[PDB]
């Protein structure tokens, strides 16, 4: 026997309801006890007979209304249970409930026809889908994104979704804020994007210590390769997470290393955070150094030499960084730093900005193509549009720039989107000759000087040559140094130039290293205004021509010189154990300035089409390369496995922050066997690896809670977004997971951390005044660890809310606190 009394779900519980933490949702689907498709004959529903919420039940009778109007207009009118666009067109939500209802069961049994006739629930469900986006309060626009379609909420505690409150969460605790007693001033903020882990939590402190020490130790842990073990960091989005991290990474560094003594320990296991913010180094400086700065000078760079309008004077390459070159001839006062051209960052943001040019802001398909083959060609053109300008001349600046550890681009030295290694860039020649010439005479102190505002001389002096006027420690003083001369107008009048080499460099014999000719470059003389040797007169002085060229390679002028010698030399500074200062662990040095980073990745890297192409395969296959080419320092992109349906699978949206491929299942690079055989095989060849760690965000964790929320900007704090705002609103956020890797080697390695070195977990952070607490593990990871998420595209309007003000609810499982209570619709 029939009736309407089986629009009741079969079970008040998850078996029958779809629920979140116990919430219900209007794009949530039940199972009723019967369904109909006349109003005669009702049939008993399967566990398989689903059907969507928004069918039974609404926010408000306005809502109800759209709902019946949009399915009829759409394809679900039928006259036979008086449903035309004629018979709906004038309902509202003045109209009697008594009548709407009737209205809406009639509609019921016509969507009831339509699934029987498609033999499925899926227009439906797409029928759904769509109609939700005509409803502000239910849409997606109901999350308020900025107006260039951005914005965060933040996590907050509330009596509903009381197992994601937090006693911590505290956030832009960063940098000169650490202690929150500055939130106004120059820290830099929480939110970048993605699911905001809460740093500042004391056991997620503790996991970070369990992450390090794993990472440090992957190939044995692992049983792959056994020398196939990370060296140090290199830490994504410092300035963006609470700074107690940073100084337990240091202290673990210290603790495992010995670091604080021993200059040679500490250059063994590099760390450098990216964050160029000025704060920062002050900030590092005042700790000791534990990591090296990221020094903006790469930013000087491209706005003195990389632009085509717009270029700013050469005298900036002195000053437009956290070290002044005017005249730099101490050690151990710069800040410890590393600085760089360009860096994934920056080649991202120009090939984006390159897509909504080419296509008016418009749906963003692949033609990600496009841009790149246009960045290729105008690369190329003397006459560029996009691409930098002077590209080997920004390399020649950086690699003779003292105090500081560069950091080259494999974008520089390859072509990016092209199978790894598959294609040299034309920068190839140019820069891999430079970084040679690092090794071989780049050493001793520096002075850029200023002979116009368009051409600048910058002359290291030699190795065991602190300034212009010694005489020169080392044996190879004589016969080291190095002027590089850049100019940034193409139309420079040709002239002649005096360039002082120091007083240990009289009368001596000066190769043309790389000078600038009518096409681009010569290595041996051939077409430049200058012969292939030349040499100083009494004074140290050398006599030079100049002018403006303007060739792809250079828009404005280039010119290298090096002492001639008979023999190979090499000026690196070995450290000794023990330091100029025990207060250190890095100082700007001879021995610091010696290493050279290599940034092993770009985002637009393609993905392996044969296990042959796995870059780290490619990479175990070129050791020695990279080591001929005076590279000390390999930085690893993220090799964490990724959310499936990320834009570049790059490692920055981590999904396990501890799988880092198998053998059917690699990331991008490969596999975590083939990863270990890489690393080892830089070690083989004494080069020392580093791994990207991303403490900040994790990006697409599947599993959603029902969280409570607040638009928020991004420090945390509530904003109010175009009039509208926000806050204690439920969400049902993407915010639990990690894969096996964190429930296998979550916190596992803690114990033997305590035993080993129970200083870190006795430390009292700076944000909490809390030691890590290695007491609890974590296993998966869930809104009681973070702070909040960047906007998800769902809405706040989908949690149901009862006639009477409460949400509904259902004791489901894990799900018991309160009482049930289901809408009026389904019981
Ligand atoms: O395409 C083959 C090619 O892949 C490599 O390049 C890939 C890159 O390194 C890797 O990161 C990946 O990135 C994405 C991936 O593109 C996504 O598809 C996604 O992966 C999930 C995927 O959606 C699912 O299909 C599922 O994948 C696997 C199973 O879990 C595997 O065990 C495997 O089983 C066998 C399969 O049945 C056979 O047909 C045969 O292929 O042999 C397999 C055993 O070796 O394949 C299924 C699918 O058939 O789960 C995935 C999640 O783990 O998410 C990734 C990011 O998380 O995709 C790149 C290519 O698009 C690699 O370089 C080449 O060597 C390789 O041959
Ligand atoms: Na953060």
């Amino acid at each position: 026997g029939p009736g309407t009394w089986e629009n009741m779900a079969f079970a008040q519980d998850s078996s029958a309801i779809n629920n979140i933490n116990g919430y219900l949702s209007y794009t949530g689907w039940y199972r009723p006890y019967g369904t109909s498709q006349d109003g005669k004959t009702w049939y008993p529903t399967t566990v398989a007979d689903w059907r969507p919420i928004l069918m039974y039940v609404w926010p408000s009778k306005d809502v109800q209304v759209k709902f019946i109007q949009y399915f009829v207009n759409h394809g679900y009118e039928n006259s036979n249970y008086g449903l035309t666009a004629g018979s709906v067109k004038d309902l509202s939500e003045n109209t009697a409930s008594i009548n709407l209802n009737e209205v809406a069961q009639n509609l019921r049994y016509v969507i009831e026809q339509h699934i029987v006739a498609a033999k499925s629930t899926s227009q439906l469900a797409n029928d759904i889908n769509n109609f939700i986006t005509t409803i502000p309060e239910l849409s997606a626009s109901s999350e308020l994104p900025d107006e260039s379609g951005y914005g965060q909420v933040i996590f907050v505690n509330n009596d509903n979704t009381s197992y994601a409150d937090s006693k911590y969460r505290l956030m832009s605790r960063t940098i000169n804020n650490q202690t929150g007693n500055d939130n106004s001033g120059d820290n830099g903020y929480e939110f970048l994007t993605g699911i905001d882990i809460d740093n500042s939590n004391p056991v997620v402190q503790a996991e970070n210590l369990n992450w390090e020490y794993f990472l440090l130790n992957y190939g044995k842990l692992m049983g792959y390769n056994p020398d196939g073990n990370f060296d140090g960091f290199r830490i994504d989005a410092a300035d963006h997470i609470d700074a107690d991290v940073l100084d337990q990474m240091g202290q673990l560094m210290d603790d495992m290393y010995h670091m604080k003594g021993n200059p040679q320990n500490a250059n063994n296991h590099l760390s450098y955070n990216e964050g160029y913010r000025s704060s920062a180094a002050r900030m590092l400086n005042k700790k000791g150094n534990p990591q090296l700065y990221m020094d903006y000078v790469g930013s000087t760079l491209g706005n003195v030499l990389g632009r085509a309008n717009n270029r700013d004077t050469i005298s900036n390459l002195i000053t437009g960084s956290i070290v002044n070159r005017q005249n730099d001839v101490t050690e151990n006062e710069a800040t410890p730093n590393w600085s760089f051209v360009t860096n994934h960052d920056q080649r991202a943001n120009l090939i984006n900005g390159l897509i909504i040019k080419d296509h008016p802001g418009a749906y963003k398909a692949e033609y990600a193509n496009q841009a790149w083959q246009e960045f290729y060609a105008d690369q190329k053109k003397t006459d560029k549009q996009y691409a930098q300008y002077n590209v080997p001349a920004q390399y020649a600046i950086l690699l003779s720039n003292k105090d500081t550890v560069p950091q080259i681009y494999y974008g520089d030295l390859y072509n990016e989107t092209a199978q790894y290694m598959q294609e040299k860039s034309i920068y190839y020649d140019a820069i891999t000759t430079l970084m040679k010439a690092r090794k071989q005479f780049v050493s001793g102190g520096q002075t850029m000087t200023k002979l116009s505002d368009n051409l600048i001389a910058s002359v290291r002096y030699g190795k065991g040559v602190a300034n212009a006027n010694s005489e020169g420690t080392d044996s190879l003083s004589r016969t080291s140094g190095m002027a590089v001369i850049v100019g940034n107008n193409p139309q420079m009048a040709e002239q002649t130039i005096s360039i002082n080499m120091g007083r240990a460099h009289a009368n001596e014999q000066y190769r043309n290293l790389l000078d600038t000719t009518d096409n681009g470059l010569t290595y041996n003389a051939d077409g430049a205004e200058n012969p292939e040797t030349l040499t100083t007169d009494d004074n140290g002085i050398l006599k030079v021509t100049v002018k403006g060229y303007s060739n792809p390679y250079v828009s404005g002028y280039l010119g290298v010189w090096v002492p001639v010698v008979s023999v190979n030399q090499d000026v690196t500074t070995n450290a000794a154990t023990v330091s100029a200062d025990s207060n250190k662990i890095f100082e700007s040095n001879a021995a610091l300035d010696s290493h050279m980073i290599y940034q092993d990745f770009s985002l637009y890297q393609p993905e392996p089409i044969s296990t042959e192409n796995h870059a780290y395969n490619i990479i175990a296959q070129n050791a020695e390369l990279f080591n001929n080419l005076g590279i000390t320092d390999f930085w690893m992109a993220p090799p964490y496995t990724q959310y499936s349906e990320s834009r570049y699978n790059d490692g920055y949206s981590v999904t396990d922050r501890y799988n880092l491929g198998t053998n059917a299942n690699p990331t991008k690079y490969g596999s975590g066997e083939e990863l270990a055989n890489a690393i080892a095989a830089l070690h083989s060849a004494g080069l020392k690896a580093q791994v990207d760690i991303v403490m900040n965000q994790m990006i697409g964790l599947p599993g959603q809670e029902a969280v409570t929320v607040t638009r928020a900007d991004n420090r945390g704090m509530q904003t109010d977004v175009n009039g509208k705002t926000y806050a204690n609103q439920m969400y049902f956020a993407y915010t639990t997971g990690g894969g096996n890797g964190q429930e296998t080697y979550g916190g596992k390695y803690l114990s033997e951390l305590q035993s080993k070195y129970p200083d870190l977990f006795t430390t009292r952070a700076i944000s909490t005044g809390v030691a890590p607490d290695p007491t609890t593990h974590i296993t998966k990871w869930s809104a009681k660890y973070e702070n909040g998420t960047s906007l998800q595209n769902i809405g706040i309007g989908l949690a149901v809310k009862l006639p009477n003000g409460e949400y509904a609810y259902l004791r489901s499982s894990d799900n018991k606190s309160f009482n049930t209570l289901l809408p009026s619709e389904i019981s």
